[PDB]
């Protein structure tokens, strides 16, 4: 059912700073080609979209895309089925979707000169990085190798091109400045729930430690674990005995403790191996990363928290990729999110 | 005024091509840091958003942002009032809003290496260009100089930060590929009307010559004129006696003649001087640019066309900037668009 009734919708920019070129702006001189002379540039701002239902219930949801993605992934699946934006406006929540600084409609900080360079200052690096289709195929666990699907896959087959077209690079904006923009959004919104994904998992945890308005977190397949400073547990290398997962983020314990004050759920899909898998690097990477997250959640619970790990196969859902919210069974995944919101009173006024 | 009822909404990717790095992808080797080895990259694809009302009447509208912009400018004004997307869904049209290749949720083609470079191939230039706040202020005719406003201005004063935060750079993707993506969209949708702005003006004219499904064009402040090959009239240089306007685009007469088969309206706001203005480059640029457009429309009409120029002040609207659809009087600007659609039956089934 695709119908949606909105009390209001719109979008806006929030956060960011400015940087300035040298010299002066003279309106009598040719303005094009564009010049850094007398220039003021707005950089690192974030794009925010909102859709509000009639008679909302409970807290607004802020959907935060994963690495190299945009708010598109909450709008529609690659095969054109409704995304979580539609599903949760229908579930009577106001829904915010963002494009974080450096992605989509967020700002890409570049000027007149080599990419990212403002005269002699490097605002972001000129050299970029970006996953290939092949790297994303195995990262997202469509299958063990590019072009191959797990038998049980919930991926919308036949729409591979549509899916990979949604992905791209991120300039080297500091994570601090990305967190700063979302903290400012949370200040503007009021009490809310963060729904994060992959690379935004660790960022949403950080935002919660700076923003008491975050009243709950649901993180789909978070990519980087978080621990109190100096208390990172033993985490093994990968099966190739040379690689490691992402270095866990460490925060002051007084900030980490704020994570124990709200309900937190990490959600993982299927086909993460239980045993070392040296033939398939990213499958093994997910094995050890999920393990590190289990230890992170345990650390929160030992501070009095309520942090849980939901493996979708234990709930009866088999074959999900790293994007469970755009898989073929995304309505069932959404139902589990509604269950979490209902258990914790986040769907009541 | 804010309530919107959607039979369906969503977004999707369309257009683009693929490029590749050397070698083969091995899933047992570390996938991160990302590599060009064995890589397939999707590049130059376009993001498309659609909102459809219950029981649409007439043709879908395709809103195409100007230079360095995104579909945000059709969603909301800088001060948060409804944009043309909401207004025309309420006016019973299905509305498509795009982020063209190179902008917003469209693809920015870059890889592992210096910006835009895939091994030894330069997909897009590493050196970028980007307007300052000051350049944009005078380009968009907020006032003759940064910080100043024209009398009776319709700009949402006080929301300059929001406004300028929506602007950014565009990589050097060829115009051919941008036009290609929209031609593909037009085929997918079927008969439609293109509503363009500034830089997308000339591109929309080109799309229409390649796509019969374009049944009408409304262009807000187009930046580049279009003429038949070898038939560009004499265009005076600017008052500084050194600058000129954008070199007019020239196409084969066969293609140019297609523009005479559909209704076309160019819409201009206020404060474009009638006489030479050497002290204000962009004001003078706009004077001669509008003059060139008048001759372009004359050429279309001499081939049997239905082309017209609408100056908002003559319609009773004073103070508009180069973004009349986000100005304080944008509802009145929308009414004039509805009038054009009604005159040509483009609001009827
Ligand atoms: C599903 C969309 O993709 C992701 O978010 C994702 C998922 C798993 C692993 C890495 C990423 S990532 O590419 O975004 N990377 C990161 O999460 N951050 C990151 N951290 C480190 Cl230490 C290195 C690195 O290199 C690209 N990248
Ligand atoms: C409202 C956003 O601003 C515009 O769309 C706009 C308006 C007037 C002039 C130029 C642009 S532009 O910067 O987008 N540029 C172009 O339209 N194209 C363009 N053509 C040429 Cl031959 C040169 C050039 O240099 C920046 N740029």
């Amino acid at each position: 059912k695709r119908k949606v009734v909105l009390a209001e919708q719109g979008s806006f920019y929030i956060g960011g700073r400015t940087v300035t070129g040298p010299g002066k702006f003279d309106p009598s001189k040719p303005v094009i080609p564009y010049s850094n002379e007398g220039a003021t540039f707005y950089i690192n701002q974030m794009y925010v979209n909102f859709q509000a239902p009639v008679r909302p219930r409970g807290l607004p949801l802020v959907f935060w895309h994963g690495g190299g993605l945009t708010g598109h992934i909450w709008e529609s699946t690659p095969d054109g089925r409704p995304g979580f934006q539609t599903l949760f406006v229908q579930d009577r929540h106001t829904v915010y979707t963002i494009d974080q600084p450096g992605r989509g409609r967020g700002n890409i900080p570049t000027f007149n000169g080599p990419f990212g360079q403002l005269e002699e200052e490097s605002i972001v690096n000129t050299v970029t990085g970006n996953s290939s289709k092949e790297g994303a195929w195995v990262r997202d666990r469509l299958g063990p190798a590019p072009g191959q699907f797990f038998e049980n896959s919930q991926f919308p087959r036949g729409y591979e091109d549509n899916y990979f077209k949604e992905m791209g690079f991120s300039p080297s904006i500091s994570s601090d400045e990305i967190v700063d923009a979302v903290v400012k959004l949370v200040t503007h919104i009021g009490p809310c729930v963060l729904v994060t994904h992959a690379a935004s998992g660790v960022l949403g945890m950080r935002v919660a430690t700076h923003a008491k308005n975050v009243r709950g977190i649901v993180a789909y397949e978070p990519a980087t674990s978080i621990f109190p400073k100096g208390k990172v547990p033993e985490i093994p290398p990968l099966a190739d005995k040379k690689s490691q997962i992402f270095p866990p983020f460490e925060i002051q314990e007084s900030y980490f403790k704020k994570l124990a004050k709200i309900p937190i759920q990490f959600v993982f899909g299927d086909n993460i191996p239980k045993n070392p898998k040296s033939a398939y690097w990213f499958l093994d990477w997910w094995r050890v990363t999920r393990y590190a997250h289990s230890l992170s959640l345990e650390a929160i619970n030992k501070l009095g928290g309520q942090a849980s790990l939901l493996d979708l196969p234990t709930a009866g859902l088999r074959g999900n990729t790293a994007f469970p919210f755009t898989d073929r069974n995304n309505v069932q995944v959404a139902s589990l999110l509604s269950d979490f919101l209902g258990k914790h009173g986040l769907d009541q006024n």
